């Protein structure tokens, strides 16, 4: 699984980060209270907790289940 | 008056910072906008603007009522 | 073109960052949401994208155009 410029297109479903901790749901406010919502990005397939780049980031990221983490890139490489 | 562990479980009424400033009130949304709020944290003890631990911060802290910043630790000691 | 003090005071017609990217209109709550309205900071002088200081930093500054990085200090210079 890969992700092509940015990742703004990534549409997998990595939901791991690099530091292997799990992605939270773009419509979960909890452990991380958040804007990056499907009503704000409708086009940015913020499905379940797969990770995603809703607003321009280097590459796809999500927010953690480790309340003490808020947010991490993905676990995910750069296409040939 | 002091924390144990991370302070998590602090619910005395210390409120000022490590630096001298005063809390600013969880309940309140300024100068400080912030969703620490019992809505979200239940169990927190989120009163007044007593120095609390909500969500996982190595120690105890505030919203602090100086608009220059944010949030700081609190001025207090591991027991 | 300067601030003095913090440039709470500074009402000119700057909207370029320290990096050269370009504020985001106050009014408008996109690519940033924001708490930083006529609303909630009423004499903030808060026009246009014009580089404004209401809320108490070092110098004036603005959310950015740029959907990733939400907000900068302004390209301006204290007053000698
Ligand atoms: O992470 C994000 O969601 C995205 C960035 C983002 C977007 C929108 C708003 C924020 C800011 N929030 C906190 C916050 C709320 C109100 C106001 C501010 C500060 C102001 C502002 O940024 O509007 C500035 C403007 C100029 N001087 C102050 C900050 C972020 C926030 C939201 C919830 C909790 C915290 C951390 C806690 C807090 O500050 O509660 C601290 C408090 C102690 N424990 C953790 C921080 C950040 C990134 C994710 C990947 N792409 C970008």
């Amino acid at each position: 699984d890969c992700y092509r410029g940015d990742g703004q297109s990534y549409r997998g479903t990595l939901s791991t980060t690099i530091t292997g901790r799990t992605c939270q749901s773009w419509s979960s406010m909890t452990p991380h209270w958040h804007r990056r919502i499907p009503l704000y990005y409708p086009n940015a397939g913020l499905t379940r907790n797969y990770c995603r780049n809703p607003d321009a980031e280097i590459r796809p990221w999500c927010y953690t289940m480790d309340p003490s983490v808020r947010w991490e890139y993905c676990n995910l490489t750069r296409c040939p």
